[PDB]
């Protein structure tokens, strides 16, 4: 069987993909080495010691795969190498992994002879596991987008950081709250009041999160005014779709909001031609196993359209569909899907599988 190490399994990240690999037994596939970075399982800094696997699963981070992955190439190591982090993303010699909808990207790439795999952007990756189909068929000309991001999209500590939040806000009024007869003026007056106290806890985000929202994440791009987030629209849904030479336009804002692990998004889509929207449905629908296609309808959307009905599964449903005022041509939809699942480990874990095979 295949040797494989795996970097950084112990993190959020990894924990999900270690987590999901025991649910459908991929250990019994191969053989698993499991690494370290503590000085208190092997060193995951040891070149000599990563040589010998035949595959490197890393979840650990940019910085020590910046540092360790050239060193290792350095020796001539020949490799395959599994990236949760973003640093290779835009390597030539480097391909991101989506394969429910860049299997053929994934397949050529393999026999061209690339050895290095990495997943692609959470909202990037949710928005193609959602609207596959429209690009399966040559129908989008392009997309503006407007994102509600998790916290868990930013780390560990910021997904506590909101829940805390959310506490002292209720805190802050708890027994005005248990009282029926009780201003509700009076009540925001002081959450709001909390909400700016030098003690509210923003640490991590850098501004209130809970009970609020900060329409910026990552940092500014001079060059297109866009942010390093909005920029992975355009970049990575064109990389994964492996249409470099005729690049969809992807654009919009990303925005964070008070949700723990999914992201939703709301697109406005300009389709090429115009089609039944009936027709696009069952278009989206059939893509992959995992899309799901919820009718315009109040009732089941607010029960199956929100990060609370998708957080944890693998479920990406695609809702709110309809033709926009200014054409047939435009058509709108929202999306919700776990931002650590089929935004981080799931495809991790399922080219693995492959490369196992």
């Amino acid at each position: 069987m295949k040797n494989v190490g795996f970097i950084g399994w112990r993190g959020m990240v990894g924990s999900v993909l270690m987590d999901r690999m025991s649910q459908e037994n991929d250990f019994e596939n191969l053989n698993p080495v499991f690494f370290t970075t503590s000085q208190a399982l092997k060193s995951a800094f040891d070149i000599e010691e990563l040589k010998k696997l035949d595959i490197i699963v890393t979840c650990q981070g940019g910085d020590y795969t910046n540092e360790v992955y050239p060193k290792l190439k350095a020796t001539g190591w020949d490799g395959y190498w599994v990236d949760a982090a973003s640093a290779l993303k835009m390597k030539d010699d480097a391909i991101i992994v989506l394969d429910p909808v860049n299997q053929h990207v994934i397949s050529e790439g393999l026999k061209k002879g690339i050895k290095t795999f990495v997943g692609g952007n959470c909202t990037v990756s949710l928005m193609l596991m959602a609207i596959g189909g429209l690009f399966e068929k040559d129908l989008v000309e392009w997309i503006s987008v407007a994102t509600y991001q998790a916290a868990s999209g930013a780390g560990a500590k910021n997904m506590r950081e909101l829940l805390s939040q959310m506490g002292l806000l209720e805190q802050a009024v708890s027994s005005e709250l248990k009282d029926p007869a009780s201003s509700i003026l009076d009540i925001e007056r002081k959450v709001t009041a909390k909400m700016r106290a030098d003690n509210f806890p923003t640490d991590n985000f850098g501004a209130a999160l809970g009970g609020s929202l900060i329409p910026w994440i990552d940092k500014l791009l001079p060059e297109t005014g866009q942010t390093k987030e909005e920029w992975k629209g355009y970049a990575e849904t064109n990389k994964i779709l492996g249409l470099s030479d005729n690049p969809i336009p992807v654009d919009g804002l990303c925005v964070r909001i008070g949700a723990l692990r999914c992201h939703s998004q709301a697109f406005t889509i300009k389709l090429k031609k115009d089609l039944p929207l009936e027709e696009i449905e069952q278009i989206i629908a059939s893509h992959n196993e995992w899309v799901k296609v919820i009718p315009n309808d109040k009732e089941i959307t607010l029960r199956e359209l929100t990060p609370a009905k998708v957080t944890g599964t693998l479920s990406v449903p695609v809702g709110r569909l309809r033709k926009l005022a200014m054409g047939p041509e435009y058509l709108a939809a929202f999306t919700v899907g776990d931002q650590l699942l089929w935004g981080a480990a799931e495809p991790v874990r399922r080219i693995l599988k492959q490369l196992v095979a």
